[PDB]
């Protein structure tokens, strides 16, 4: 049975005295690695101070306002306004309801149906109203083609459906950029130009899940910004804070939020904002990315070597693939490379993993995808351990297969 | 906006260094009263140690565990399973799903209408709330009680038994100003529930964790929930959480019967879960709601309801460390000042002299930390009285 007992940077160390690296981050999440004090002091700051409780009475500078003014600043241009969440999945369900909610107010009310993705649909308990596109994942779902025309099809799908259901009944489309998760399905390089030409000739809203890709995991900001999207509405979470303390939210573009506030503020609830512990540590969390240049940092020189490197397994023969941008990466585990085949049923992401437990690193498997983010300050050193214990640990798995 | 620079116990001072007494605990949910360091060092010690989860280990002592460990523990009995949210309202939603999720199982999909209350929450009904001073007119509260039981069971029988997925209700509805219901409601509501083959679910988000003078509204009104949010007092709102405890025979069905959405991560915030387990420990274990029960309770209630006296006061009502006071132009009939907006007024004057009393509408609410003194009662009602006669001035 084993217990961590210290986490640092990029690494925690168990009972044993044994290094591991956390090659996901906490879970997608702790952004600035682990053990920043600076957002333990803000938390620490904000409970005593005054824990809860805003409007009528109210602190000197009220972490809520100045984290949202902090998010506004690096999110796309046009998104002025952020609702706060105790969580991600939170974000997710209220955007469901502000999209609908927004159509319903220009008085089209029919206009109800959201289209995901395969693969990133997320909760909302099939709905008779939640349709579905094929992901873009050349790897698996794009047989023999170009990875350029597989995405082409794959954003055609979106303009096929649209039309099946009617404009006039579809409130929005959803996507993560990049749906990590799903095994860090990256779209072909044509994916994104292609949707962007769709969604410009369909009255619907844009909702960009940066859950994931948000606060830096791409290498920019948001995913939106990488793909130059300009999304309607953001779920965020998770990085917003490195995970130090439970939030999420929506950032909102600016005419999106005029249309929840004029016309009908009742559910507009004056954006009470969320916890302001959350908020403090979010804001340092941010000050920090921004101000420590983490972010900067991460596209220049992390992300270029992490991706260099990690592409060097790609000569071990259980790996089809190697792909990745920014701080995400994955690595496809196969029988026969030329096919893409997999080895059916031997459940094989799990043998890995099993092994990168046992040495020292923490990769997630999502079937035989193993995968990568990890927090956005990993060295050129912590790098080398990666792609180091990466290959002991295919290496091992190969081994093990026979 | 009057600036805040230091929260102690029950108190707040300003910038100017007013003191001021916060009746509201917080939003309802500041149950052990703020500076707890406690509490603070809790949040700290986890955030250092491990802030999140990740796929392979964990902690010596997780919190997560420990946290639903000690919930179950101060739980009605047979509830076994706790699912946390970030939330309160999250705490609802999920709510909303397991029990429409859960019948689905048994092979009763057809169950899914919600049967709320009005002013608590086709999909989702209501009935009416048990609130005798605003909407009993001229019945007693207990005959008033039984009416607004019945009007359950019809509502059951006209939506139809296969229909409907559950009941939920506050046991005391808080954010609609204390609508504390007649003796013979709750008896009755039971006695109706008995005879039909719904969920009920508790709504503890406010009622939680000591409001009442017990753990739980449920464990007081003595209710048999199968599901019960909660959130708010679960960390006394240092930081945000929710929850949702589950009985142990639903919970089986959620799980295995129908493996489904209970693996995820509903398993909560490793920081908040150490500030809620923290909170929790100080409750119990300095008997916080014993004594709010045995000894903060009987005297704040009794205090309170001196300014009965008080020409502007139609009642006083309040159980545990609840309480409210309906704001009247005639004692008699339970008039209001129409349009004036009267508690608008009282507030304003509470914030001018250190005491927040909410105002719902023309009825001022308190549910201040459990932890206040003797002394801190005495302040509270004594401030009452100086806003209520400065309310009543103004409104000449």
């Amino acid at each position: 049975p084993r217990i961590i007992t210290k986490a640092q940077g990029v690494h925690l160390w168990d009972s044993e005295g044994h290094k591991i690296l956390d090659g996901m981050a906490g879970l997608w999440c702790v952004a600035v690695g682990y053990g920043r004090e600076e957002l333990v002091q803000a938390a620490e700051k904000q409970m005593r101070e005054l824990p809860y409780y805003n409007l009528f009475f109210q602190t000197a500078h009220p972490p809520a306002l100045e984290l949202a003014k902090a998010i506004t600043d690096v999110a796309p241009k046009g998104m002025t306004h952020v609702f706060f969440t105790g969580s991600g999945s939170e974000g997710n369900d209220t955007v469901l309801r502000m999209v609908r909610h927004y159509w319903a107010l220009k008085g089209k009310p029919h206009k109800q149906t959201i289209i995901g993705r395969i693969n990133g649909y997320h909760g909302s308990t099939p709905i008779p109203g939640i349709v579905h596109i094929p992901q873009p994942y050349w790897f698996g779902e794009g047989g023999d083609m170009t990875p350029d025309e597989f995405g082409v099809w794959a954003a055609e799908q979106l303009e096929k459906k649209i039309l099946e259901v009617g404009e006039d009944n579809v409130a929005a489309f959803i996507a993560e950029p990049i749906q990590g998760a799903g095994g860090v399905i990256i779209p072909p390089e044509t994916y994104w130009p292609k949707v962007k030409e769709i969604l410009a000739r369909y009255d619907i809203l844009f909702v960009a899940d940066e859950v994931i890709c948000g606060f830096g995991r791409t290498g920019e900001w948001f995913g939106s910004d990488y793909y130059d999207l300009k999304p309607d509405l953001m779920t965020i979470a998770k990085g917003l804070t490195s995970g130090y303390i439970p939030m999420g939210g929506v950032i909102v573009r600016d005419t999106v939020a005029k249309v929840i506030s004029e016309g009908g503020d009742f559910n507009h609830g004056f954006t009470y904002s969320g916890h302001p512990v959350a908020a403090a540590v979010g804001l340092e969390n941010l000050r920090i990315l921004r101000d420590e240049k983490i972010v900067e940092k991460a596209r220049t020189e992390a992300a270029p070597y992490l991706q260099k490197r990690l592409r060097e397994l790609q000569d071990h023969p259980l790996v089809g693939e190697v792909r990745g941008l920014g701080m995400l990466g994955a690595i496809e585990l196969v029988k026969d490379k030329a096919t893409r085949s997999r080895y059916e049923g031997k459940g094989v992401g799990m043998i890995c993993r099993t092994f990168c437990f046992e040495n020292g690193l923490i990769m997630r498997a999502v079937g035989d995808t193993m995968i990568i983010a990890p927090p956005l300050v990993i060295s050129h050193a912590e790098i080398d351990e990666l792609v180091e214990k990466a290959r002991k640990c295919l290496d091992l798995t190969l081994e093990a297969i026979q």
